[PDB]
């Protein structure tokens, strides 16, 4: 059962892997307006994002005694992300990053942002559609949409996670701007397998708007507002704070 | 009360960082003797490194439960004193490495071993004269400058411990000259965080003289030639290995 | 006695990797023809490697109860391994990628790939022949060359684990070929940290043919295939599964 229960895993990540890149070459092809191709990148950059993170979160649960078993797994598979998802950002936080400590307008920057959100809830829905067709023992419950609260640490634990880690994730994404494309991909995935080791104890390390919105819809449904405040204040605050140390801070320092 | 606990401690580290970078800059607009100035610079950054590792230890063991916790604030606030102290070491290990692995002269070392000490007692005193104004609960004790056996492993255990770690920290801080400023201060933190992280639980993986003088004053006064061996000599042996290896090996080697 | 049994396993290891340095610098001078000395430095580096993963190893099952200990000095030689076997794979694998994804002939590679499989097969003797002049009080045993069974999780989830980590360490491998030659050694010392930290406790995370062949020779001979699939198999499939990635699908993805 274990040996079908992991392959199926797997197999369903490499598939979406290479289902979204199909439909990127397939964009790529017909989609000549600039502002339909950046919508349509962007869904299908979040849902790929989304579905393999769905799936790595429930490989984790079933196997409890091996945790760094899926360590590994969480760092190739953000290494497949960077390498397959270039020139989108899959992060609400990212793309606010962009619009204010970038050049990124608000054009583009809206139609990400919605992309992201439709994305978020679309991938749910096809994680929720999905593992109804039978395929894996745990996946016939299909996690019952039933909210499963990812922070039990208090309120304002979870919101310095984060924000910290929403700092240190898009300050790295700031600073790795430079760096060649092929170190920073490998460095960007270590970076967000450290958050998720060290986060995904307490909050799961999410840092992304869109992401928590797919992973825990049934939890904000419940109670919004606290959910509201760790998943999009508490991570869009750290990306104001890198906006305070990188552009009054820093320069007035030095 | 862990609200206020929490908050009161990186508000105090926050506020450090504010305060010395305001003083860098006052130092910085009238301070024109390059002696003098590199002598402020360094008990400034010192003065930083010693209080926020102060507060970082104290928030680790109030919340044992959450050990991944603190290392993402380790990892934060050892980004954040990369940012802010560009032209300082903070670390005697460090002064050794560029007076004898570069072009530091012994003038301009002795000035900065002689801040790093200052600061590093003025630190502590400031540590102690800090918290009993009330603020925190668990403040309120001060820790009682009551001695804490940092080390728990054998004297041979701790001795490697500090000198592999400082030898690890050096190596990459040497290797690392030639890297771009923003990518470098990101893998120095993360050197850093793993240093602790694997250090941590054994000696505290300091390898900074000065840093360990602040940290356990009252455990270097009760016996001395054994935290002297393994926070002084240790951390000094591996600079030692350092001009070894990459003086007369490796040239030879290659 | 632990005094003793550490300085001695700290000893050898140092002794190793400056006697295999003087080896390579006479080979350096006595060695005009290319094919012979690149046989000889192949042989000289897959021993260090083989001789200080041994010691490594026996080291972490004597101190149980300080595991990150060991992870500090398995980051310091494998910094080591990159400062001094400049030039050489000492990994079967690696060899399989420069042929495949790379310029390396079969005639250089398969020299290359015999001196490291008579290193390994060396290695084991010499560690069996070592242990056995007294020194150590573990040594004393030798390991009794008996089978320990370095893989404890199912068959299908320990060739996921060598496959994954062979992709992920010779893809940035692969990719960290630009890099600055300081900088990549730290780095490929990090990730190999890592996935012997997230490998070790479920495989033991060798993704080296050679490497498993030296270390659980007594194992293969016990049972073949079970152990031919884990390490020598599963490592050949995550290169495998590079060149599908890095030939196949980003090329025509992008
Ligand atoms: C602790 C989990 C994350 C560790 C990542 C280390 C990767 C090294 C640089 C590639
Ligand atoms: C920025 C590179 C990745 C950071 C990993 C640091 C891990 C340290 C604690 C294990
Ligand atoms: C030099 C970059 C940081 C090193 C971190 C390695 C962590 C490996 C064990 C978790």
């Amino acid at each position: 059962s274990e040996l079908q229960d992991t392959c199926t895993s797997l197999g369903l990540m490499l598939s979406v892997v290479l289902l979204m890149g199909l439909a990127r070459v397939v964009a790529r092809q017909q989609l000549h307006r600039p502002v339909a191709h950046a919508f349509v990148l962007e869904f299908l950059a979040t849902f790929q994002l989304c579905c393999c993170t769905h799936e790595l979160q429930l490989l984790s649960e079933q196997h409890p005694a091996h945790p760094t078993w899926t360590l590994t797994l969480v760092y190739f598979f953000s290494l497949v992300h960077g390498l397959t998802l270039v020139g989108t950002s899959s992060n609400p936080c990212g793309v606010m990053m962009q619009m204010m400590l970038g050049g990124m307008s608000p054009e583009t920057g809206a139609v990400r942002l919605l992309a992201q959100l439709v994305s978020a809830l679309c991938s749910r829905y096809c994680t929720s559609a999905l593992w109804s067709l039978g395929l894996t023992q745990y996946h016939v419950s299909e996690r019952s949409f039933a909210c499963k609260n990812p922070i039990r640490v208090d309120l304002l634990k979870a919101v310095i996670t984060e924000a910290v880690c929403s700092f240190l994730f898009h300050s790295a994404l700031l600073h790795f701007q430079e760096v060649r494309t092929k170190l920073r991909i490998h460095l960007l995935a270590a970076l967000i397998t450290f958050l998720v080791y060290a986060g995904g104890s307490l909050t799961g390390a999410v840092f992304n708007p869109a992401l928590a919105l797919s992973l825990h819809f049934m939890c904000f449904d419940e109670a919004f507002p606290q959910f509201f405040i760790v998943y999009w204040l508490a991570p869009s605050l750290g990306i104001l704070l890198m906006i305070l140390m990188f552009s009054f801070f820093l320069p007035w320092l030095h």
